């Protein structure tokens, strides 16, 4: 049930990597990557979250952003009229939540597609995910360690096959960096 929702998969590194590889090769990766980085932003302090939000802006909200996601007109309007310093923590959370809300449909459809394809054996790394099923155990920390180990191998593999993400080197690089950033947040060594 790791794929029932983004909330459930965002915490499972190996399962998330499989989903990421699927999306990166079958859809526009922007929406899902945006949601993951937005969640990551929510676990940072006021100071760190401020710098992280600017990166989030440059990666997913700015006009020339390679991974630009469809931005709510209200947010885009306000961003173009708000100075970085003027950005309050409250206003920042609003922008993030509104942006994340507008990605739910696309990400929801992508999760749906992943679940259907998975039943047909049309999703990557199913063998690894299957093998993890036998090791949940009684110790959550030891299981979590196993998940991070598998995810690391999947991340290494995705980087090697970077060119298959897109013919645009700027795009594939942006995707790898984006996934790398979030995986590091889950304790997955790059």
């Amino acid at each position: 049930s790791q794929f029932q929702s983004l909330e459930q998969v965002k915490r499972r590194p190996a399962h998330l990597m499989a989903l990421l590889q699927h999306v990166a090769l079958q859809f526009e990766p922007g929406p899902l990557l945006c949601c993951l980085h937005a969640d990551m932003l929510g676990s940072l302090g006021p100071k760190e979250a401020k710098k992280a939000f600017l990166d989030f802006y440059h990666s997913f909200l700015e006009k020339t952003a390679v991974l630009r996601v469809p931005v709510p007109p209200n947010v885009a309007f306000e961003l173009d009229r708000t100075r970085a310093d003027l950005i309050s923590e409250d206003v920042q959370r609003r922008f993030v939540q509104e942006v994340v809300q507008s990605q739910q449909v696309a990400v929801g459809r992508q999760l749906e597609d992943f679940r259907s394809k998975r039943l047909m054996g049309m999703t990557p790394w199913e063998q690894e995910l299957a093998q993890l099923e036998a090791w949940v155990g009684r110790d959550r920390a030891s299981y979590e360690a196993r998940e991070r180990h598998v995810a690391e191998r999947l991340l290494m593999h995705l980087e090697e096959m970077q060119h298959t993400i897109s013919t645009d080197e700027e795009k594939s690089a942006a995707v790898v960096n984006a996934i790398g950033l979030y995986m590091r947040h889950l304790g997955v060594r790059t």
